[PDB]
């Protein structure tokens, strides 16, 4: 049980920053105003896949479509561990799985098994092979009612305008140092873990906008200097 994992957002509410994206998805889920495809854009580390998964969670919670998924039903618990059957996770950026991808994209499992929606989460989507695009391109045109597409990319422009014009796009932003620092302090207090001021500042300046890496580092700092988050440990982990 490490901070990076233990502090994974369980609801839109737990997310730091991105006010506009959270409001649009929360309200959207709360209003039954749901689109066919969503496009999450931003630099690596802004939480693009983290927010898309919370969306899938909210979309499939057994209690119903909601912005505040219960987190205790099987869909929620499984979706949270990326072991859900209606949440097909794809990595277009890796050649290790190019085989199954192209397949799944035609093999659009048109009908959920246990969830009310079948969800495809495609990370680094602009990297899909000429093949996966075209089928994907074809589906966004004529979209199955119980199927949704959650796309993530660090490079929106590299996508055809035919996919761009068919997706509601969410522009995730990097956090300033204070938002990261404040969260870090709040986390360590809840955890009853000691921390020096400059130490958290070094950790936040270091994170470079990402709260996900802000946490890994803190963990890789709580590990170095044994016990607490002491300034020497931190600048020592930032090492040499
Ligand atoms: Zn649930």
């Amino acid at each position: 049980q490490v901070l990076a994992r233990k502090w994974r957002p369980q609801t839109f509410a737990d997310v730091v920053g991105q006010e506009h994206v959270l409001t649009a998805l929360a309200n959207g889920l709360s209003l039954g105003r749901i689109h066919h495809a969503y496009l999450f854009s931003g630099t690596r580390g802004v939480g693009k896949t983290s927010i898309a998964r919370l969306l899938a969670k909210g979309l499939n919670c057994e209690t119903g479509i909601t912005a505040t998924p219960c987190g205790v039903c099987d869909n929620c618990r499984e979706i949270e561990q990326g072991r859900f059957v209606d949440l097909i996770e794809i990595d277009a950026a890796s050649r290790t799985k190019v085989e199954d991808t192209r397949d799944l994209l035609d093999n659009v499992q048109y009908a959920p098994a246990r969830g009310r929606f079948k969800v495809y989460l495609i990370d680094e989507v602009h990297m899909l092979s000429r093949h996966s695009f075209n089928a994907l391109l074809k589906t966004l045109e004529e979209p199955p009612e119980h199927v949704k597409f959650l796309l993530a990319t660090t490079d929106p422009q590299k996508l055809p305008v035919t996919i761009l014009s068919r997706c509601l796009q969410f522009h995730l932003k990097a956090l300033d140092v204070e938002q990261i620092r404040h969260q870090l302090e709040h986390i360590l207090n809840e955890e009853h873990i000691a921390h020096e001021p400059r130490a958290l500042q070094l950790l936040a300046r270091a994170a470079e906008g990402s709260l996900r890496d802000a946490l890994s580092l803190t963990d890789q700092a709580i590990a170095s200097g044994d016990g607490q988050v002491s300034t020497q440990a931190v600048s020592a982990m930032l090492g040499t």
